[PDB]
Order: C-alpha cells, then structure tokens, then sequence
C-alpha cells in the first residue's frame, strides 16, 4: 500500500526486469504517500508481480514541508538518500530498466538526484514522471542532464507551484486522475520502446 521497499528487500539472485524508485509530497504517509500506490498498482498489472520492483524514498526524506524552501528544493539528506536508492539498484540489479517519479517536494527530490547521478546510473532511466513540480518554471520543465523525451510533467493549471510559487492550492491535489492512467500509460512505453516486447 503506502510503503513498498522491494527494492532494499528483493533478492539478487531474482532480479526484477524494472525497478521503480517513486519520492512522496510533502507530510504524505509511508514511502509512496497519495499517488504512488497508484502507478505501482498499473506497473505491476504490465509486467506483473515479480517483473517489477516498486521501491519508495524513505529513510532520511522526512518529507517536510519547509524544506521546499531550501536551494534545491528538499534537503541535501534526501538527495543522499534517493541517491543511494538509485545506486544500490544499479549494484543489486545491474541488467534491470530503471523508472522514476515524484509528486510536489519529491518531484523537486527525483530532479535533484537525477541531476546529481553518475551518468552511467542517470542513462539506466528509461522515463521518469513528475506531478506538481516545484522547480517547473525554474527548470523550464526539464530534469537537468536528462533527456526532455523520457521526461513528463504533469502540471496542472492554477497549480501554483508550477508557476514559481510555493503557495499550495487545490488543484496541486488533483493528479489522482494523472497518477492511474497517463503517468503509468507513460511509464510503460517509455520501458517497452528500450526492452522491447
């Protein structure tokens, strides 16, 4: 449900084929909050079960609300923390597709981390999905050093934090609809057109 860890807790000798790393909003519950069970519901009906691993950002991302105000918008902690995540998918399975997504602070959290990932880890990510980006005007809707193609942002409008803002209203709620069909719809694609079929 809320919190997924199959990452951290699969086995090696089994490796998933696609490992997902998700990073919750802001205050939101476990390590995949309001949208992530979601998309990790949709993965696992395309590639079943045991063909994807859904793994959440916990540990050290708190996911606290002021730190949307900090440089990159989350804490350096966190980035540590995804990072690290990204990192010991590439050691535990290093022939599996990697996907990732985040909604609101951990949009700007997946954004950071990529940015920050050893490019031969940054190139694994086939596509990468991000609701309510906080850093969409600075960043002019891109994930720095990553491809625009494999990049897509859901940012809706009258979504303040879209526009520059960190003032949340009500339709930075509203990516229910986004997160069960086109976000995975996406997802999927982006998997299938490097693995083919």
């Amino acid at each position: 449900r809320t919190t997924r860890d199959d990452l951290i807790n699969g086995n090696s000798a089994s490796c998933a084929d696609v490992i997902f790393i998700y990073a919750r909003g802001s205050t939101e519950t476990g390590n995949l909050g309001t949208l992530g069970p979601s998309i990790a519901s949709n993965l696992e009906s395309a590639f079943g079960k045991d063909g994807v691993w859904i793994q959440g950002v916990g540990g050290a991302y708190r996911a606290t609300l002021g730190d949307n105000a900090l440089p990159r918008g989350t804490s350096s902690a966190a980035i540590r923390e995804m990072l690290g995540l990204f990192q010991q998918a590439n050691t535990k399975c290093p022939d599996a597709t990697l996907i990732a997504g985040g909604y609101s602070q951990g949009a700007a959290l997946a954004a950071a981390s990529i940015e920050d990932l050893d490019s031969a880890i940054r190139d694994k990510i086939a596509g990468t999905v991000l609701f309510g980006y906080t850093k969409n005007l600075q960043n002019r809707g891109r994930i720095p050093n990553y491809p625009a193609d494999r990049t897509k942002v859901f940012c809706k409008t009258g979504d303040l934090v879209c526009t520059g803002s960190l003032i949340v209203a009500a339709p930075h709620l509203a990516y229910g609809p986004d997160a069960r069909g086109p976000a995975p719809e996406f997802l999927i694609e982006k998997v299938r057109a490097v693995r083919g079929s």
